[PDB]
């Protein structure tokens, strides 16, 4: 969980790295990184074969640096930075999203929310709702994953079957889509998404990066176990479950 593994793959004309989590954390940070080293924004010497928390924090922090302002944010923008800046090393050891579920851009607005805010970088979860079942639309609204909980506790007591009635109800919404996604959230998502433009994706508080190519959601194979496999390079978001097909940089089908 200290240091992290390279793989070395041919992306985009030349050979680019890319970071490999095998612990498998809420860890966000091997999430952005990657996305910076595939847009060259941070090169790496061709020999590195390793890389620590250390190296890649630093790496993020003469990143944001770095921004100077678009003109949203104004002196906003100042502030922005400072938030996020401050915030930074938390990236390290993890961050909890309070996932909204109203959209697939909507979280309530943690201050870490800031170092994507400020990369130009999108962050969508697949955990949204169905207008396909109306009970959730009313007996969720606008509630986020940590303020619905703290809100079903207070249903459970209050003598209102009237509330207890959203109380239990809600209670479904999630005791049901458990995997923080719904075919709906999926489908959303793939609206939303610009193709080939690089993202992150939140899912059982844990990180993705992430695109859209030729129209279908495809992600990236952070898994250090295909390691030698440059060919092995994208995972499908192609399903709401089941199994998906890999790919080489280019997006062509490989087998190991």
């Amino acid at each position: 969980p200290d240091f992290y593994c390279v793989k070395w793959i041919p992306w985009k004309g030349e050979q680019t790295p890319i970071i490999t989590q095998s612990t498998n954390g809420p860890c966000a940070l091997l999430a952005i990184m990657n996305i910076l080293f595939l847009q060259w924004k941070v090169k790496l010497p061709p020999q590195k074969e390793v890389i620590t928390s250390d190296e890649l924090m630093a790496h993020l922090g003469n990143c944001l640096l770095s921004i100077k302002p678009q003109e949203g944010l104004q002196l906003n923008f100042q502030q922005n930075v400072d938030d996020a800046m401050t915030v930074l090393p938390k990236l390290a050891t993890g961050l909890d999203v309070n996932v909204r579920f109203t959209g697939v851009s909507d979280f309530e607005y943690t201050p870490e929310c800031s170092v994507f805010d400020l990369l130009g970088i999108p962050l969508y979860h697949g955990w949204l709702v169905d207008p396909q079942s109306p009970e959730a639309v009313r007996a969720v609204g606008k509630l986020s994953y940590n303020q619905l909980v703290e809100r079903i506790i207070t249903c459970k007591h209050s003598s209102d079957t009237n509330l207890v009635t959203e109380g239990l109800i809600a209670e479904q919404f999630l005791e049901t889509t458990a995997a923080q996604l719904t075919y709906h959230g999926l489908c959303e998502l793939t609206a939303a998404a610009k193709e080939g433009e690089l993202s992150v994706f939140f899912r059982n508080n844990h990180f993705s990066t992430m695109t859209k190519h030729k129209s279908h959601l495809y992600l990236l194979v952070t898994d250090q176990g295909f390691l030698q496999e440059e060919q092995v390079v994208w995972e499908s978001l192609h399903n709401v479950d089941g199994d998906s097909c890999f790919c080489d940089s280019d997006f062509h089908l490989s087998h190991s």
